DNA sequence: GCCGTGCGCATTCGCCGTGT
DNA sequence: TTTACGTTGCGCACGGC
RNA sequence: GACACGGCGA
C-alpha cells in the first residue's frame, strides 16, 4: 500500500494575545507579527523537508530506514524471531520429510531472516503495486540468499573481512554496487582460499520462492501486518500498521524546524528552556544541547548567573546583510569561471571515456559528489541572506553545547564559512576612528592570508595595496584580485570598509566585525594553567618581535633529530624473531633511523608536514593517528603526484616520522603532553568497575566525570555504551534488538569513550568559559554591545577592538590568576566516589616558569 | 602470581544533505 | 544502469604451568 | 543513545 500524511496545525504556535503584548508595545506588531510569522515558517519548511525525504526514501524500498518505521519495525521483529524458532521445532519434532524450505532458512541467523523479511516485503509493497506474493516471495528468498551467501566470508572464517574487505564495502554504496563487490571479494578469496574452497552451489529460483513464501506465512502468522488478498494472488499492508507510520511521520514532521534569524531581539534566558525564539512552539529551545534528556534536567537549578548573562548579552548582538558584498555573490556564483577558488560548479563536469582510466573516473566522481554537496549550501546560505537582506537589523538566538561552547541557533548564522560571514556584518556600527582605522587595516591584512608576521609588517603589506583594494571596491565584478585572498568574502567585505574611510575620513561609521582569533586554544590553555613558558612561547602567549610558528617549531625540530640519526642511527634488516614487531612469521627489509632519516631530508621536511599533526593533538590524536595524517596528508599524494621517491616502503617511512613528530612535539608542548595524560589517569580510574580481587564483589561502580567552570557552567561527562545489541546486515544495513540477557539494565557508561573524550572536552569547556567571561567583561568593563563569536575568535567593529583586545588578555590571566583548573578538578572527584585505595592516581604535573602578567603585553596570542 | 595467545582501538563536538 | 590503490603496533584482559 | 557517503565550523 501507500502512506498518507498529513500537515500539522503550526498556526497553534501563534503565540496567544497577553505573550504577544510582550512583543507588541515593545517592537512593534509589524514586526512583532513578522517574527511569529518567521518562527511559523521555520516550522513549515521543516515539515517540508521531512516529507520530501520520506517520500524519497519510499520511492527507493527504504521506508523500514526511515525513524517512522523503526517504533512498528521494532514490536514485529521480535514475534517474527519468536515464530521463526517455534516453527523450526514443530519441523523437527514432526516425523518424515522436512518442507522445502526449512533447509535454506539454516544458513542465517533468525533475527536475521525475520528482518529481512519485515524490510523486503515492508518496501515491496510501499514501492509499486507488483504486490504479488509471487514477486514479493521472490524479493524475501533473493535477499536472505545474498545475505546466506556472502555472510559467512564475514561470519565464518573471516576476519580478512574486518581487514581487506569491511573498510572498502563502506566506500561502495547501494545495494547493487555492494553486491557487484561482494561477487569480486569472492572470486578473490579463492586464490587463498578462505572458507576453504566452498564454492557457493546457487540456490534455484524455485525453491527461492518456497522460502519467500514460508517467511510471509511465518510473518502472517506471528502478526497481521500483511494481509493476503483473497485471489494468483496478492498482498497488502494491514491499515492498522500503515495508519501507524502516517501518524508517527506526522508527528515527527513537526518536531524538525529549519530555524531562522529573528527581526527582534531574541527572547532572554531565564531558565534552562524556552529563551531564544518568542513562540512557545514544538521544539522549544534548550539552553544546553544534552544527549537524552535528564542532563538537560541537571542544570534545572544550577546557580550560574554569569552562564546566562554572556549567553544573553551575545544573542543580544544586531547583525545584518552585507548588501555591497551580496550584490557580487550573488551573481558571481552563476558564472561558469569563478575567480574564487572552491565555490561550487553551477554545472557538472565530465569525465574523458576513451590502469590510467581507472582514475580518469574514480576523480570526476569523488569531484563531483563533493561539488553537489558545497552546491546545496551555498545555495541555501545564499538564497537566506537575499530573504533578510531589507531588514533594518536581525538577530540569532544562542544556546551551548554540553561542554559550554556557545553555537547560534539559526541555519544560517555568524559562524559558517567564507561565503556566509562575508554576507554578514553587525548592524550597530560606529565612527571609526583613528584605532579602529587601524584594526580594520589589521583585519584586511588577517583576511589576505599575511597573518605570520608582526602589525607593522601587516599595515605595510595593505598601504602597499591601497590602488589594488580601491579598484576591488568600485568595481569587484571586474577586477577580481580580491578573490585570490585566502577570505575572498570577508576581505572583499574589508575592500569596502577600507574604501569608505577613504572616500569619508575617520568620522566614517563603521560595523565590519574585525576578528582577533587565537592559535590553538587547546595549547594555549594547557599550557596557561600550567604556566608552560616554553609551550606559551610556541603559542605566543608570551611578547616577541617575531610571530611564533608551533608547526614551524616542531618542524625545526625534526630536522634536529632528522640529523641525529641520517649518520648517527641504525641501519638496514631483513627481520629477526620476536624483536620489535611482536611476533611476525617471514623477513622483509625493516629500515632503520639511518635509511629513513635519509628520505625525509631527501623530501624537505617543512611547517607542512607537521601542520595537521598539531591541530588534532588536543582531540587526543597520538603516534598512531600522525602515521595516518603524514602518510595520507604527505605521501600518498606525493607520491601520486610521482614527484616523489625517496619513499619506497612508505608505511615504514611513516611509522618513523610519525614517530619524531611525536618526540618534538612532546618537548615543545609538554604542558600539554603531561596535562592531558593526567586527565585521562582521572577519567580512566573513575570510569573503572572496582571488584575486589578475592570476592569478586564490586566495591565502587564505574563513574562519570564532572566539573565546573571557573564562570560557573558545570560540565557532566558519562558517554554510554549502546543500550541494545546492533546486528549488521551485508547490505541491508543494521538494525538494534532487545538485550538477550535480562540482567543487562542499568545503563552501563563507557569507560574507554571517558578517557578519549575528558581531555578535549576539559579544554573545551575551558575555551568556552574564557569565551563568556570575555563577553561579560568586554561589555561591563568597556561598554561593548557587538559580539561576533566562534568558539576561540572574537570580534567587534573597529571602533571597539582595541577594547576586545584588551579584554580577551585580561579575562586568559584574570581566570588562570584566580585558580587552578586542574587541582580544582581533582578536589571534585578525589572525594566524592573515587575510594578504595584505587590511590595510583598520579600527582598534578608541576607549574612552570610563565609569568602569566607577560600575555597581556604579548601583542600574537590574541585569544 | 605472571605471559604466548588473542584482540580491541586508533581524532572531539556541533551541523546539514543524499544521480540516474 | 561498472570508481573506490594505500593495512601497523601498543594495552588492558583473561586463564594457566 | 543511530547506519555509511559527502560537505562546513572550532
Amino acid at each position: 500500500n501507500t502512506i498518507n500524511i498529513a500537515k500539522n496545525d503550526f498556526s497553534d504556535i501563534e503565540l496567544a494575545a497577553i505573550p504577544f503584548n510582550t512583543l507588541a508595545d515593545h517592537y512593534g506588531e509589524r514586526l512583532a507579527r513578522e517574527q511569529l510569522a518567521l518562527e511559523h515558517e521555520s516550522y513549515e519548511m521543516g515539515e517540508a523537508r521531512f516529507r520530501k525525504m520520506f517520500e524519497r526514501q519510499l520511492k527507493a524500498g527504504e521506508v523500514a530506514d526511515n525513524a517512522a518505521a523503526k517504533p512498528l519495525i521494532t514490536t514485529l521483529l521480535p514475534k517474527m524471531i519468536a515464530r521463526i524458532n517455534d516453527w523450526f521445532e514443530e519441523v523437527k519434532a514432526k516425523r518424515g520429510k522436512r518442507p522445502t524450505a526449512f533447509q535454506f532458512l539454516q544458513e542465517i541467523k533468525p533475527e536475521a531472516v525475520a528482518y529481512i523479511t519485515i524490510k523486503t516485503t515492508l518496501a515491496c509493497l510501499t514501492s509499486a503495486d507488483n504486490t504479488t506474493v509471487q514477486a514479493v516471495a521472490s524479493a524475501i528468498g533473493r535477499a536472505i540468499e545474498d545475505e546466506a551467501r556472502f555472510g559467512r566470508i564475514r561470519d565464518l572464517e573471516a576476519k580478512h573481512f574486518k581487514k581487506n574487505v569491511e573498510e572498502q564495502l563502506n566506500k561502495r554504496v547501494g545495494h547493487v554496487y555492494k553486491k557487484a563487490f561482494m561477487q569480486v571479494v569472492e572470486a578473490d578469496m579463492l586464490s587463498k582460499g578462505l572458507l576453504g574452497g566452498e564454492a557457493w552451489s546457487s540456490w534455484h529460483k524455485e525453491d527461492s520462492i518456497h522460502v519467500g513464501v514460508r517467511c510471509i506465512e511465518m510473518l502472517i502468522e506471528s502478526t497481521g501486518m500483511v494481509s493476503l488478498h483473497r485471489q494468483s494472488e496478492t498482498i497488502e499492508l494491514a491499515p492498522e500498521y500503515a495508519e501507524a507510520i502516517a501518524t508517527r511521520a506526522g508527528a515527527l514532521a513537526g518536531i524538525s524546524p529549519m530555524f531562522q534569524p529573528c527581526v527582534v531581539p531574541p527572547k532572554p534566558w531565564t531558565g534552562i528552556t524556552g529563551g531564544g525564539y518568542w513562540a512557545n512552539g514544538r521544539r522549544p529551545l534548550a539552553l544546553v544541547r544534552t544527549h537524552s534528556k535528564k542532563a538537560l534536567m541537571r542544570y534545572e537549578d544550577v546557580y550560574m548567573p554569569e552562564v546566562y548573562k554572556a549567553i544573553n548579552i551575545a544573542q543580544n548582538t544586531a547583525w545584518k546583510i552585507n548588501k555591497k558584498v551580496l550584490a557580487v555573490a550573488n551573481v558571481i556564483t552563476k558564472w561558469k569561471h569563478c575567480p574564487v577558488e572552491d565555490i561550487p560548479a553551477i554545472e557538472r563536469e565530465e569525465l574523458p571515456m576513451k590502469t590510467a582510466w581507472k582514475r580518469a573516473a574514480a576523480a570526476v566522481y569523488r569531484k563531483d559528489k563533493a561539488r553537489k554537496s558545497r552546491r546545496i549550501s551555498l545555495e541555501f546560505m545564499l538564497e537566506q541572506a537575499n530573504k533578510f537582506a531589507n531588514h533594518k537589523a536581525i538577530w540569532f538566538p544562542y544556546n551551548m553545547d554540553w561542554r559550554g561552547r556557545v553555537y547560534a541557533v539559526s541555519m544560517f548564522n555568524p559562524q559558517g564559512n567564507d561565503m556566509t560571514k562575508g554576507l554578514l556584518t553587525l548592524a550597530k556600527g560606529k565612527p571609526i576612528g583613528k584605532e579602529g582605522y587601524y584594526w580594520l587595516k589589521i583585519h584586511g591584512a588577517n583576511c589576505a592570508g599575511v597573518d605570520k608576521v608582526p602589525f607593522p609588517e601587516r599595515i605595510k603589506f595593505i598601504e602597499e595595496n591601497h590602488e589594488n583594494i580601491m579598484a576591488c571596491a568600485k568595481s569587484p565584478l571586474e577586477n577580481t584580485w580580491w578573490a585570490e585572498q585566502d577570505s575572498p568574502f570577508c576581505f572583499l567585505a574589508f575592500c569596502f570598509e577600507y574604501a569608505g574611510v577613504q572616500h569619508h575620513g575617520l568620522s566614517y561609521n563603521c560595523s565590519l566585525p574585525l576578528a582577533f582569533d587565537g592559535s590553538c586554544s587547546g595549547i594555549q590553555h594547557f599550557s596557561a594553567m600550567l604556566r608552560d613558558e616554553v609551550g606559551g612561547r610556541a603559542v605566543n602567549l608570551l611578547p616577541s618581535e617575531t610571530v611564533q610558528d608551533i608547526y614551524g617549531i616542531v618542524a625545526k625540530k625534526v630536522n634536529e633529530i632528522l640529523q641525529a640519526d641520517a649518520i648517527n642511527g641504525t641501519d638496514n634488516e631483513v627481520v629477526t624473531v620476536t624483536d620489535e614487531n611482536t611476533g611476525e612469521i617471514s623477513e622483509k627489509v625493516k629500515l632503520g633511523t639511518k635509511a629513513l632519516a635519509g628520505q625525509w631530508l631527501a623530501y624537505g621536511v617543512t611547517r607542512s608536514v607537521t601542520k595537521r599533526s598539531v591541530m588534532t593533538l588536543a582531540y587526543g590524536s597520538k603516534e598512531f593517528g600522525f602515521r595516518q595524517q603524514v602518510l595520507e596528508d604527505t605521501i600518498q599524494p606525493a607520491i601520486d603526484s610521482g614527484k616523489g621517491l625517496m619513499f619506497t616502503q612508505p608505511n615504514q617511512a611513516a611509522g618513523y616520522m610519525a614517530k619524531l613528530i611525536w618526540e618534538s612535539v612532546s618537548v615543545t608542548v609538554v604542558a600539554a603532553v603531561e596535562a592531558m595524560n593526567w586527565l585521562k589517569s582521572a577519567a580512566k580510574l573513575l570510569a573503572a568497575e572496582v571488584k575486589d580481587k578475592k570476592t569478586g564483589e564490586i566495591l565502587r561502580k564505574r563513574c562519570a566525570v564532572h566539573w565546573v567552570t571557573p564562570d560557573g557552567f558545570p560540565v557532566w561527562q558519562e558517554y554510554k555504551k549502546p543500550i541494545q545489541t546492533r546486528l549488521n546486515l551485508m547490505f541491508l544495513g543494521q538494525f538494534r534488538l532487545q538485550p538477550t540477557i535480562n540482567t543487562n539494565k542499568d545503563s552501563e557508561i563507557d569507560a574507554h569513550k571517558q578517557e578519549s573524550g575528558i581531555a578535549p572536552n576539559f579544554v573545551h569547556s575551558q575555551d568556552g568559559s574564557h569565551l563568556r567571561k570575555t563577553v561579560v567583561w568586554a561589555h561591563e568593563k568597556y561598554g561593548i554591545e557587538s559580539f561576533a563569536l566562534i568558539h576561540d575568535s572574537f570580534g567587534t567593529i573597529p571602533a571597539d577592538a582595541a577594547n576586545l583586545f584588551k579584554a580577551v588578555r585580561e579575562t586568559m590571566v584574570d581566570t588562570y590568576e584566580s585558580c587552578d583548573v586542574l587541582a580544582d578538578f581533582y578536589d571534585q572527584f578525589a572525594d566524592q566516589l573515587h575510594e578504595s585505595q584505587l590511590d595510583k592516581m598520579p600527582a598534578l604535573p608541576a607549574k612552570g616558569n610563565l609569568n602569566l602578567r607577560d600575555i597581556l603585553e604579548s601583542d600574537f596570542a590574541f585569544a
